[PDB]
Order: C-alpha cells, then sequence, then structure tokens
C-alpha cells in the first residue's frame, strides 16, 4: 500500500 495512487497511499 506505499503508492499514492488513490490519495497518499505513496507509503
Amino acid at each position: 500500500r506505499l503508492y499514492r495512487r488513490r490519495f497518499v497511499v505513496g507509503r
């Protein structure tokens, strides 16, 4: 869940 695809899930 380290992906800012949705919101900030970047991490």
